[PDB]
C-alpha cells in the first residue's frame, strides 16, 4: 500500500512530454516485468494532458529497480521517479 507491501510495486513519473503515453513507459521499463496493463496515465501536473503517470510491476522489488533509472527520457522530456502503489496512483 502507497509505496510498499510485497507485490503492489508501483512507480510514479512526473515529467512527461506532449502526447506522452503507455508505450513510452513500456519502453522506459522494457528493462523489467510488469502485470499485463500495469501502467496508469491520469494527467499532467496542470490537468490537460499526460505529464505524470504510474506503473505496477510483478513485485515491489522490480518497482525499485525501476526507481533505479533515476532520469532517462520519454519523447523529448526528462521525467522524475518516486515509489508508489494503486491508491497513490488512481488520480483517475
Amino acid at each position: 500500500n502507497s509505496a510498499d507491501s510485497a507485490n503492489d510495486g508501483f512507480v510514479r513519473l512526473r515529467g512527461l512530454p506532449f502526447g506522452c503515453t503507455k508505450e513510452e513507459i513500456v519502453q522506459f521499463f522494457s528493462g523489467l516485468e510488469i502485470v499485463p496493463n500495469g501502467i496508469t496515465l491520469p494527467v499532467d501536473p496542470e490537468g490537460k494532458i499526460t505529464g505524470e503517470a504510474f506503473v505496477q510491476f510483478a513485485s515491489q522489488e522490480l518497482a525499485e529497480k525501476a526507481l533505479g533509472k533515476h532520469k532517462e527520457r520519454i519523447g523529448h522530456r526528462y521525467i522524475e521517479v518516486f515509489k508508489s502503489s494503486q491508491e497513490e496512483v488512481r488520480s483517475y
